[PDB]
């Protein structure tokens, strides 16, 4: 099946798959068991920023998300990716909604990758940004019900024309180029992302949330991932 | 037909088809006959450097060749490229022998496009950079003979284990990601690039050469581009 | 006295000095007597964008206002630059106000300088960016009546409690590390950068502008400098 | 005194003080006993590369060094910077001989730091990047013996024209402006650096090492702090 290594941003607690009882942000690798987590103190109808970071010299995966004018949460989890993942990765952002939904709006998205040596001259680095999303993003993989909407904003999840959310959605979006995350050769790898978003929801509990992946260059929606399961594996296990 | 805008460097002289008399580095929008020229003091067997640069206001289009020690030749061109360009294109490099032969090696390749608004915040961004070439790079599309040697050097034509170029041979090697080069609300839109190279030949007169390239996303390699046509175009129209 | 290199966005027109009889956007070399200009529909109270870019192989320094949904002005001038500066420069943004005011308020401003060479490999490279300006800045270098307020905003000219701007200020600030803007042995050297700024006035008619500029090393505000000549010269000549 | 905080390639063993008996690279705050330390197989003659990161959510100072061919060695220490050093600062290298000698050469050096906020706009970014050294660079302090070569190489300690390594000699190079290094706003605060360093000596056990160092703008070689104390600190406490 696909490898996933994820950061996750769970607003709705499934305990019984192993979530903390509150909406919390968390590190997956491989399972959506997060192997460490954080509460998240939710705003809703309020834009958030996520900053994901990680160095192969450092081996530690970190995450931080804020909201203007409140404190940051933040997590991270010690690991070397070089174990969980394969050489070339395709990155990407997903999101659900089960029996509750919310908007998992993505406002803006930015990534970078580097392939250190022997000089200051990275054998690779990549690096794309986005502060508006296309009418046609031919540049972007959408999965599910991922689609840009005419503001230029990017939407994971099914939201109908008043704009409001619907539930029982997935949706993803993967860049387009293969990323190349480790080579046997390098002397380190880093890799950083920031993206922006807006959850805002009808009912008290919302659902489910979204998260930033990397993934086998060739990752598809799991059958039966969806919910809290958050598009990106097939069980709980 | 595909809708080609080239900056070559012209190793073969084809007086016939508008080629003046000598190396020469042009300019090429929509058609092998270059409308810019400049003489380039080709050196064989010496590791030269091309930077090429487009920026929408400037509406100008440059590009310099040097070698370390000996001068540089450059050459520009006026150019709106939004009237000659689609939304979405790809980029790449390609190269070609004809009845006579040069190794058309690319050491490295970067690229960088920016699509400005109103702010320091450019609405989309997009990055690469190879200073080596993966065995089995998974970011480009190889397009004909084009293909990546155990040294980590591309190779856009074919050449023998012993090293020897060969004759008849066309290559291209497109990054894999479509960039999004202008768009209809942008206010500014412009990019970079730059390739290293090395030229090497047993024949007393090289053939044919080397361009970097900015095409349509589905482009391909045209029938009969070989040699002097250097895999852009179908004729010398 | 100081070589100074402009662009400036001249919002008073004084005709008995060269300026054309409207609000204008001008590129100045070593004179206030802009080698070029193009009117600017100027609009108060309404964030503005300005990007200026530099190639050496292109020889063309140009610029561009834009506001949010209208259009952008732009204009240009073919320069080389290497005959106008020295090796080391220091960049800045310059304001200032005569018998009429404005606010001249930076929002936030960018700037990159690259010198390359024979690789992908800048021989130098000088970034700096600001969205937000500290409240002691120890990497500015402000002259005149320049001062970050309480907002992180960076005030080039005379504004009091209640924010209203006042007459006859002149104000600049400059980057602390000077910049290698040209060497002898260079192949390329560019350069862009970006500011935002909010320009608010009382009176019917504003003055007297805002610039970016380059300028020596040393550059400091010249005697009677002030209103129309936006502290960067000390005639009209 | 001054605030440092500093990564070490210690050539020479000063066991009496905190070193292990073996070259080894450390990480010290605030005092040369290395908070850290590893083996570093140090390889005269041949040119090595340091690469250093740091991010405030993953809290770890990571620095491998490398040699083309030969394995490297890497180090870390969890610390939280923001409460070590000031808000601005400086960054530098240095290097030292005393009894035995060796020639610290750095060939290149970059630098970038982040200070972010609640988007995929840095409020602050620093970038500089020296690919050869200027014979008179205007952005770099020079203190000490440190001076640039007719070859373009920053030499941090005093050399003879015939090339041999002198004794006794300490120099430091800080880059000329101040980076904000963190801030209390802040959201997250990076920073990357990397340079390339070239050891020469005729002794057979070469003293004493280079530093990439971090500390308070107004630092300045203390006194008595030659030899095994590079240049950072007064006395080995
Ligand atoms: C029938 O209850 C079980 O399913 C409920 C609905 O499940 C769907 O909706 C949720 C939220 O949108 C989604 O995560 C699922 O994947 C499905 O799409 C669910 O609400 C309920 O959870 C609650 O109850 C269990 C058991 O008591 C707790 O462990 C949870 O923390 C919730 O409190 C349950 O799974
Ligand atoms: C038969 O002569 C014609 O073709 C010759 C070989 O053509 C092939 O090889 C060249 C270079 O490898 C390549 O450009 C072509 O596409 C073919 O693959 C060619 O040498 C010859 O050119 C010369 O003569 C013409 C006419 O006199 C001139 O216009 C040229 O500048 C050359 O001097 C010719 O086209
Ligand atoms: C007395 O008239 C002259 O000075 C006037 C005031 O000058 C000061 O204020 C302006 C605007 O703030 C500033 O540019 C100057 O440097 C001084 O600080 C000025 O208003 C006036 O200009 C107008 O009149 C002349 C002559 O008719 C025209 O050529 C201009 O375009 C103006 O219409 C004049 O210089
Ligand atoms: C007199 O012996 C002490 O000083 C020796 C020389 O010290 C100077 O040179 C070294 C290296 O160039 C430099 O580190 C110092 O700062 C001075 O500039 C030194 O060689 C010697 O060290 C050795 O012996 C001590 C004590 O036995 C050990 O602790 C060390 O590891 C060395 O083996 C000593 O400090
Ligand atoms: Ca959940
Ligand atoms: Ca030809
Ligand atoms: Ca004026
Ligand atoms: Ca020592
Ligand atoms: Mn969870
Ligand atoms: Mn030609
Ligand atoms: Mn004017
Ligand atoms: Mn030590």
């Amino acid at each position: 099946a696909d490898t996933i290594v994820a950061v996750e941003l769970n607003s709705y607690p499934n305990t019984d798959i192993g979530d903390p009882n509150y909406p919390h942000i968390g590190i997956d690798i491989k399972s959506i068991r997060s192997k460490s987590t954080a509460r998240w103190n939710m705003q809703t109808g309020k834009v958030g920023t996520v900053h994901i970071s990680y160095n192969s010299v450092a081996k530690r995966l970190s995450a931080v998300v804020s909201y203007s004018g409140s404190s940051s949460t933040t997590v991270s989890y010690d690991v070397d990716l070089n174990n969980v993942l394969p050489e070339w990765v395709r990155v990407g952002l997903s999101a659900t909604t089960g029996l509750y939904k919310e908007t998992n709006t993505i406002l803006s998205w930015s990534f970078t990758s580097k392939l250190k040596t022997n000089s200051i001259a990275d054998a690779n680095s990549l690096h794309f940004s986005f502060h508006q999303f296309s009418q046609n993003p031919k540049d972007l993989i959408l999965q599910g019900d991922a689609f840009t909407d005419s503001d230029g904003n990017l939407e994971l999840t099914k939201v109908s024309s008043s704009g409001d959310p619907q539930g029982n959605s997935v949706g993803r979006a993967l860049f387009y180029a293969p990323v190349h995350i480790w080579e046997k050769s390098a002397v380190v790898a880093s890799f950083d992302a920031t993206f922006t978003f807006l959850i805002k929801s009808p009912d008290r509990e919302p659902a489910d949330g979204i998260t930033f992946f990397i993934a086998n260059t060739d990752t598809s929606i799991p059958s039966g991932s969806g919910g809290r399961l958050l598009g990106l594996f097939p069980d709980a296990n």
